[PDB]
């Protein structure tokens, strides 16, 4: 539709807004403009270093009454750093601050990977490498369970987590808040049949990061994949006289996965949104589908030896 449900039985727009990357001060305007173009959901996270920015345009549609509150869907992520028990509520309240809300719709562990807290968001030893806090997914998770509790989130998920990784959750002793959602990276380059296979089947929402390959990603180089420009999708888009971005948008959604483009630039935004009124056929999902080639754009690739990295499983 243009909301799913979830296992909170809260209903989350199907369409959201990303904003890694987005200036602090061009994220105001951007959140402004998606607001008004009809977005209800706004993908978020500390480690973004904008979420004040975001707030400020946040604050200023509801002063605005453009949208009442319960019709904003607004996400936030726990970053590395604050893995620890007694570190997650205080995450979770400058999160709350800077947004200048006082509830999440959803909040997710950013990664599987707990990082020795501080300053840096990646610290770093002696000789260059990644330190590691010794906290499991499992004291995490009980940490988040709380603020639930406390009324500060409405939901609690997980992203980059593997199968593995969320079975973990799912068989601990106690557990009371399930999962709500697994955000993870998906296009027709990574396709992730069978973790979307196995999350689905479990109740949990797929959320699709990086719909258009992040051809802003810090760490692109040329040789590199671009589907905004694989001439196999251009032809998918043209055949519809759609936009290959607005292809690359409808795909996850007709998987029925949450889909979250960023951009910043206003008639992009406004692009991006007229994406509820056609439809790929089977037989363009399956050549899309095709395309797979278990690329990644995120691979968190200074964690790798890391006791917790996600991707050495096959899912
Ligand atoms: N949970 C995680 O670990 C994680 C990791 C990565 C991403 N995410 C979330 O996923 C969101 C999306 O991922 P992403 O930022 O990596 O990349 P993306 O959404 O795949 O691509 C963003 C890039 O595509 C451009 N763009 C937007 N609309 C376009 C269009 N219609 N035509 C051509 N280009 C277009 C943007 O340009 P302009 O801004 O220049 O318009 C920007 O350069 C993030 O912002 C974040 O909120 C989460």
């Amino acid at each position: 539709a243009s909301r799913l449900l979830l296992n909170n039985g809260a209903k989350m727009p199907i369409l959201g807004l990303g904003t890694w990357k987005s200036p602090p001060g061009q994220v105001t305007e951007a959140v402004k403009v998606a607001i008004d173009v009809g977005y209800r959901h706004i993908d978020c996270a500390h480690v973004h270093q904008n979420e004040n920015e975001v707030g400020v345009a946040i604050q200023e549609k509801l002063r605005e009454q453009v949208v009442k509150r319960e019709e904003l869907f607004i996400v936030s992520k726990l970053w590395c750093t604050y893995h620890e028990k007694g570190l997650v509520k205080g995450a979770c309240q400058k999160t709350l601050s800077d947004l200048k809300l006082d509830y999440l719709d959803l909040y997710l562990i950013h990664w599987p990977t707990g990082f020795k807290p501080g300053k840096e968001f990646f610290p770093l030893d002696e000789s260059g490498n990644v330190v590691p806090s010794d906290t499991n997914i499992l004291d995490t998770w009980a940490a988040m369970e709380e603020l639930v509790d406390e009324g500060l989130v409405k939901a609690i998920g997980i992203s980059n987590f593997n199968h593995l990784q969320v079975e973990m959750i799912l068989n601990k002793p106690g557990l009371k808040y399930k999962p709500a959602v697994n955000q993870i990276e998906c296009h027709p380059y990574l396709t992730q049949e069978k973790l979307i296979q196995y999350c689905q089947s479990k109740g949990i929402v797929v959320t699709a990061y990086s719909p258009l390959g992040s051809p802003d990603r810090p760490w692109a180089k040329p040789e590199d994949p671009s589907l905004l420009e694989d001439p196999r999708i251009k032809a998918i888009a043209a055949k519809h006289n759609k936009t290959t971005a607005q292809v690359l948008i409808r795909f996850p959604m007709q998987r029925n996965l949450v889909v979250i483009p960023k951009s910043v630039t206003p008639e992009r935004i406004a692009e991006n949104f007229k994406v509820f009124d056609f439809e790929l056929s089977s037989q363009d999902m399956t050549t899309l589908l095709s395309y797979n080639r278990n690329w990644r754009v995120c691979a968190l690739l200074s964690c790798t030896s890391h006791k917790d990295y996600p991707f050495h499983e096959e899912f």
